[PDB]
């Protein structure tokens, strides 16, 4: 049941798949309710329950379900794994409620109304977004923009109850977590994190300053954005799946147009299994053996299964 | 007449220019004019094969989208900013540094650089919770939306000046215009005065005494600050003219204090009619803002800025001597 799935909101490697199947296709909604639930922000916040579902299903709404990777089934894993992330022991009593609140609602809107293609993309095809955006952040800076104005609709401002500091410190935070998730941005974000492992202060990590506090939430969902190596294989497999599709559609309007083939996006050139191994090796493994020498070691289960699902991809490459 | 007008933009390269009288002898098109006039100068149309009926069709749809019913942020205020570029980029300590695709970047930037301004900041419209301010997540919000105005334009009815442009022409005009018009954002000013600061202290010149400047990095700021510069040159300039654009700077303030005070928030700085002084606000502009900014390009380009330097020192004593 439901219910019985929802029970392990709490654990790396929720059914996320099995989720949305048994929630009608709103995951984003269900597990969104059931983070605020668990950690008590309905009432910290004073949010209206209902005004919660009607902005959580308007959200979810925005996201494309013909879109095989960005829609709403990721923002859901995203949410619950940034949820799981802001528990690791080592960040105990390092962030505030509106912090916390912050994080989570940040990565629920992370990706809204994503089109399956890449910021390259729409700046190389001269795109509205682009022209809009400046070719800068492109998408994250729509997603932000449209996470916001849904909040404007009827019954939606779930933020209602904060006071204006309050909204406009959150406000902040948020913008600045999501537009980290820009993969533009993956390098000097992971800099500040190497930095900040090596003039870690501990005890439990200290952060006094408001400028390591947003370093650490930026990581933290950037992780999540990129966690899905670090699950268990049967979810990481479908997370591939589903990201090669998205990328060979993208290919496709390429190459229908004359454009150059975007890396990994040629479905006729394409070797899912070795890019998966290079993501891993250039991206995914030295993000998260990073932030496990943060959090040393509270992530060491993650990054076990990580170098597991490595080692499982090498060996399905002749 | 177009004969007086035509013997008032003899002055075109010249700091000072009657801009003012310039917009009322052409009819209230002084960016139009100016611009055109700028390329003929430069040899603009020639190199990048603009036509000349596309060129007067985009700068008539620009001008148009600039606000007559703002006092400061206008059409006219653009044409100031084109045409101080234009000079600035004329300095004998950048002779032959840029290219024309450069110098098209600037003065094309310089054109676009505030237009669709609403004639209020962009603290304002995060404020009031604007849709420009929502579109842009509070960041740079009204300088994101002069760029995309500006290049939004470019696809309009026989608009696209850059038509004849290369590919990698365009994209890297692009960039640089970008790059140019976000650093107008007064909330970056200080980063980018203390980054000219540095390279004023490190400066290199050539065997023929210019600017060497031989990365990207280097100059895109030079260009940056140059524009700046242009935007912030107001005190520079003849005091008759200054004191128009104080006259004119002042209302769009106290207009926007007005909507303040009606919405029950707190009045900006300078922008209370009842509580203001002008004089003073003058004086701690220059003595905070333009007059370091414009000292550390004069420095960057010493002599060449020094009548400019002088004229701006001149006229913060004149303001002073009236409080
Ligand atoms: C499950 O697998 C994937 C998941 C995701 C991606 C790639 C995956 O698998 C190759 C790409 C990575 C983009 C990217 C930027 N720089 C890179 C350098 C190397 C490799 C990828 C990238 N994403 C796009 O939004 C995030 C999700
Ligand atoms: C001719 O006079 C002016 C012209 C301009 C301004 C102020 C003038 O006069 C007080 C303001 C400066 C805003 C500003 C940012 N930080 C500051 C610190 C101190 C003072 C002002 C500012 N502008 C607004 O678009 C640019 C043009
Ligand atoms: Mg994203
Ligand atoms: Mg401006
Ligand atoms: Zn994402
Ligand atoms: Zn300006």
């Amino acid at each position: 049941v439901l219910a019985k799935e929802l029970e392990d909101v709490n654990k790396w490697g929720l059914h996320v798949f099995r989720i949305a199947e048994l929630s009608g296709n709103r995951p984003l909604t269900v597990i969104m309710h059931t983070i605020f639930q668990e950690r008590d922000l309905l009432k910290t916040f004073k949010i209206p329950v209902d005004t919660l579902i009607t902005y959580l299903m308007t959200l979810e709404d925005h996201y494309h379900a013909d879109v095989a990777y960005h829609n709403n089934i990721h923002a859901a894993d995203v949410v619950q794994s940034t949820h799981v992330l802001l528990s690791t022991p080592a960040l105990e009593a390092v962030f505030t409620d509106l912090e916390i609140l912050a994080a989570i609602f940040a990565s629920a809107i992370h990706d809204v109304d994503h089109p399956g293609v890449s910021n390259q993309f729409l700046i190389n095809t001269n795109s509205e977004l682009a022209l809009m955006y400046n070719d800068s952040s492109v998408l994250e800076n729509h997603h932000l923009a449209v996470g916001f104005k849904l909040l404007q609709e009827e019954n939606c401002d779930i933020f209602q109850n904060l006071t204006k500091k309050q909204r406009q410190s959150l406000r902040k935070m948020v913008i600045d977590i999501v537009l980290a998730t820009d993969m533009s941005k993956h390098m000097n974000l992971l800099a500040d994190l190497k930095t900040m492992v090596e003039t870690k202060k501990v005890t439990v990590l200290l952060l006094d300053n408001y400028s390591d506090r947003i370093q650490v939430l930026q990581n933290m969902v950037h992780c999540a954005d990129l966690s899905n190596p670090t699950k268990p294989l049967q979810l990481y497999r479908q997370w591939t799946d589903r990201i090669m599709e998205e990328f060979f559609r993208q290919g496709d309007r390429e190459r229908e147009r004359g454009m150059e083939i975007s890396p990994m996006c040629d479905k006729h050139n394409a070797s899912v299994e070795k890019s998966q191994v290079g993501f891993i090796d250039y991206i995914v493994h030295p993000l998260w053996e990073t932030w496990a020498d943060l959090v040393h070691p509270d992530a060491q289960d993650i990054l076990d299964t990580l170098e597991d699902n490595r080692e499982w991809y090498q060996s399905t490459i002749p």
